[PDB]
This record gives C-alpha cells, structure tokens and sequence, in this order.
C-alpha cells in the first residue's frame, strides 16, 4: 500500500518511461482502463493514483479513492479541467501536476501541421504509395508568402512566434490578452481586437486556453469576417473551435485548411484504437474524411524530452508527498 502507485490509462509508451525513471522502488499497477467509477476499484489499497488528460477524477469517484486507502493524486500533465479539486481538498488530498514539459514539442508540431497541409507531404505519401506519382494537386506556398496570426503568445505561442518570425522572416501578428515582451522585442505587432487577426491573417494558429471567453473563438461570426483560403491550426483545446460552423466554412471554400490535435468530443475516441467501429459523432467522422483536415489524436506533446519529464515529475511527486516536501509550483488545489 504505501509505496504503491495505480496509473489509469496505461499505454506501452507509459510503462516504458515510467519503469525506466522509477529510481525509487515504486510498485506500480498499469490499468489499460480509464478511471471512471466502473474501474477506480483498481485503486483499491493503492496509496498514489497518476491519471491524465482524459480520466474522470470526479467527485464521487474521488471519494471512493480516499475511502479505499489513496492519499496522494498525480496528473502525469499540466492540465487537470477533469479533476473536481473541491472534493479533494476537502479530503486532504493533494493534486500534483507536470507544469513544465518542453512546449517547444507543442509549437514544432503546430509547425508540422502547417507544413502538412502546405506541402502535402501525406497526400503524396498516400499517392506514392499506389504507384501514383502525379502530382497534378500538390501545389504548395513559400512561407514567407503568408501573413500568420498567433492568438496567444504564452509559453507554446511565443516559441511558435520565434519559429516563423526568426526561422522564415514572416509576418507575424500576435494577439493577446496581455502582451508577451518576448514577442514585441523581435519586431511583433500586437492588435487590440481579434478582428483585426481575421482580417489580416492567412494562417492562423490557437495557443490561448479553454475559459468562458475563448470558446468557440472560431464559429460562424468570425469565420464569415475571415480571408479566402485561411489556414488555421489548432492544437489547444477542441472547443476553441464550433466544428459545425469550421466544415461549413471548409465546404463552402471560405476555409482553405484545418489542423487540429485536439476536438471537443475527443474524450470517448483519442488514444485508442476503434478501428472496426462507427464513429458515430458526425462532425468528427466528416472532419476525418475531408482531404484539407488533419485530425490527430492529442499527440503534441509527445517528444522523447516531454514526456521524460512528465514520467520523471510524477514519480518525483510521489517522493516529494512522502518526504512532506510538496514543491508550491506542483500542488494544483489546496487540501486541510
Ligand atoms: N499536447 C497538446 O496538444 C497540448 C500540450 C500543452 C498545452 N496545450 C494547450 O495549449 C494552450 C496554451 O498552452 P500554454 O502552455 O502556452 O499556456 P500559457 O499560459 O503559457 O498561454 C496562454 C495565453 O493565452 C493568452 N490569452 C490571450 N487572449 C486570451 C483570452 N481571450 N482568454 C484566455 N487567455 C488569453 C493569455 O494571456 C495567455 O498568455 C493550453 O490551453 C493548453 O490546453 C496542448
């Protein structure tokens, strides 16, 4: 019990790195399955539980893990939207997270996403491979022929700024709610209304979070007010984006490409494997279909650096809740 871990949604790459980095003799319990109430049991006389993006930390099941003997919860990534902190504060229990993993991980892959439906590599991996190599539909752009829209230049948004304004000489806008120095120190402009970044953007990317404000930033409003042929990139949160209203702007031609590593509905699809099963949400099964949308499945982050350090953080959480040494940076909510 006191020294052993149960990890929810378990995948190979997750045992991997979580073995290779347990330094400190932990057990650890790989559940395939996801914690909801059907499988918290697992838990059962397991002092830590290590859950991620999608697990159901709810208040009920929360209580079961608290009655059954776990003391301590690790979120093995920076987000925790799941996670009732109130039932867990009230039970004096800590919620540690991963802050930190590198967010260039996150901005190289918003790059590749631009890069994929710029150039088209897939589609021709696709061709190629049927023995078809005409490339009559793989006309692409000089980067530099593109004026890119950042919306949020936090700590993903400004290295995404870095790239482009420094790696291609492009055009870069920035808007923000505050304003990153980072970003105006090499010659970005800020606007003060996101009206000015539809009206002025050719590719636009999405680095701000999810909150009452920024959801469905993207919908038929400011679609509309959008330049033909607009890219826009996507690999924060699914609801930034109203898909109805984004394959309304894709079929009408208004929307020239969509890449998104993230859907409003991804919780009950991402991660496993369905082949063989309908998608029986529609938005997402024609968003997968279209030939200008790249859909991935949350994948980011996942860099040999990023998630060394999210293995390696949650084990040292593990360690710094049973020393009493809680680093104040890792401690997301605040029990008795
Ligand atoms: N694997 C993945 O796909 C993955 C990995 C890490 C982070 N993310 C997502 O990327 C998003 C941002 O990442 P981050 O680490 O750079 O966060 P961050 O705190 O560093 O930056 C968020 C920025 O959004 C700015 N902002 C501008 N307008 C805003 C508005 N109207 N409402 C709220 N914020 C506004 C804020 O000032 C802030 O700077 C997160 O929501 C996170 O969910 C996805």
């Amino acid at each position: 019990a006191d020294m052993k871990i149960t990890l929810f949604s378990s995948k190979p790459y997750w045992v991997k790195w979580f073995n290779e980095l347990n330094k400190f003799s932990y057990e650890i319990n790989y559940v395939t399955s996801a914690c909801d109430i059907k499988s918290v049991n697992e838990a059962k006389g397991s002092e830590a539980v290590c859950c991620f993006v999608n697990d159901d930390l709810s208040k009920e099941v929360i209580e079961t893990l608290h009655s059954n003997g776990t003391k301590v919860i690790l979120m093995r990534c920076a987000g925790f939207n799941k996670v009732d902190l109130d039932t867990a504060n009230k039970l004096g229990i800590p919620v540690l997270r991963v802050p930190a993993y590198s967010p260039n991980a996150v901005s190289e892959y918003a790059l590749s996403l631009i890069m994929a439906l710029n150039r088209k590599t897939h589609k021709a991996h696709d061709r190629v491979r049927d023995a078809n190599f005409e490339i009559n539909g793989m006309e692409g752009f000089n980067m530099v022929s593109k004026v890119y829209g950042i919306v949020g230049t936090g700590n993903i948004g400004e290295q995404l700024c870095r790239v482009l304004k420094l790696g291609f000489g492009a055009k870069v806008i920035a808007y923000d709610i505050i304003e990153n120095k980072a970003v105006t120190d090499i010659g970005i402009e800020y606007v003060k209304t996101l009206d000015e970044i539809w009206k002025q953007c050719d590719v636009i990317s999405l680095h701000t979070p999810l909150n009452s404000q920024t959801k469905y930033m993207v919908n038929s409003e400011s679609i509309e007010k959008m330049r033909d042929g607009v890219m826009i990139i996507n690999v924060s949160r699914g609801a930034l984006v109203n898909a109805s209203d984004a394959i309304v702007g894709l079929k009408s031609g208004k929307i020239s490409s969509l890449g998104m590593d993230v859907y409003e509905n991804e919780t009950d699809y991402f991660y496993q494997d369905h082949n063989g099963s309908i998608i029986k949400d529609d938005n997402l099964s024609l968003l997968i279909s279209y030939p200008n949308v790249m859909i991935t499945s949350h994948q980011a982050w996942y860099t040999k650096e990023a998630i060394s350090c999210i293995c390696g953080t949650s084990l040292q959480n593990f360690v710094d809740f049973r020393s009493n040494q809680i680093k104040k940076s890792n401690l997301v909510n605040n029990p008795i």
